[PDB]
């Protein structure tokens, strides 16, 4: 593990913070781990799991995805580029889910959380798939505070990867819901400088990013489909000690590359 870990330790020292990584080869079972059981703030990365929770609920409530959500101005919070434009008409549950995943739309995220029973409702969904580490405690935007020591609104790289594998490749979602989730992740355009930058262009990637805006705290998780080979699932999370420390997309891409090259 010393030869596995040392390049990650070098990377986080030059970054000036902490990096957590977990990667799983779903064919062979091989893994790469660094700080994989430590907690890191989720920031907007929870929005991918939120869409999965909505899709899972649609397996018990036919027509949930078509349900219209007609909201007022008070539902709008900062960084709501899609939901801001449909204030005059409303949006359906599926349209809000797409916006939360692919634009990180905050109002859409809060509206979907409300449908699920709040942050506690998303945490309960994660428990239902066997994830005991994930916890969402607050709403947008308070969940982005990323204060050192605080376990609220955190998970671990290993738990993120394990849950992502269950939802995108395992049995948690039925085939139509599973392909919708995978398509939302694959079409996400916000992570071109993160895990995607470490992956050969020929290989499809689906990802969800998060960027708290403070404490150098940012992240990305992804499924990678190498051609003609079993997919890889991985998660890369960062944080830093000072409130004004800057996050780095380059550090996330570099850590992703170190993990992908070390699988085997
Ligand atoms: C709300 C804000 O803190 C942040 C988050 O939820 O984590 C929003 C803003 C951003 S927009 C990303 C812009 N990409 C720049 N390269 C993200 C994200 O990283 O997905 N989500």
């Amino acid at each position: 593990t010393n030869l596995v870990a040392e390049p990650f330790a070098k990377l986080e020292q030059d970054f000036g913070g902490s990096i957590g990584v977990y990667a799983m080869d779903t064919g062979s079972g091989a893994t790469v781990s660094y700080r994989a059981e430590e907690r890191f703030p989720l920031c907007g990365s929870f929005k991918g799991f939120l869409a999965a929770a909505v899709l899972a609920r649609s397996q018990q409530q036919a027509g949930l995805l078509d349900t219209p959500i007609r909201y007022g101005k008070n539902a709008l919070v900062p960084w709501s580029p899609i939901s801001e434009k449909y204030l005059t008409t409303g949006m359906t549950v599926a349209e809000l889910s797409a916006a939360a995943v692919q634009y990180s739309d905050n109002a859409a995220a809060n509206l979907l959380l409300k449908e699920l029973g709040g942050p506690a409702g998303l945490t309960a969904f994660m428990r239902s798939i066997g994830d005991t580490t994930f916890r969402l405690d607050r709403w947008e935007l308070e969940l982005n505070s990323a204060i050192p020591g605080d376990a609220r609104d955190t998970s671990s790289p290993r738990a993120v990867t394990e849950s992502l594998q269950k939802l995108t490749l395992g049995s948690a979602l039925a085939a139509p819901q599973r392909q919708q989730f995978v398509d939302w992740l694959k079409g996400n355009p916000t992570g071109n400088h993160r895990i995607r930058a470490a992956v050969p262009a020929d290989w499809a990637v689906g990802d969800k990013t998060g960027t708290c805006g403070v404490y150098g705290t940012a992240n990305d998780y992804a499924v990678v489909w190498p051609t003609g080979r079993a997919p890889i699932v991985l998660a890369v999370y960062t944080r830093a000690p000072n409130k004004d420390d800057k996050h780095s997309e380059a550090v996330i891409a570099a850590a992703a590359r170190l993990a992908l090259e070390g699988l085997g």
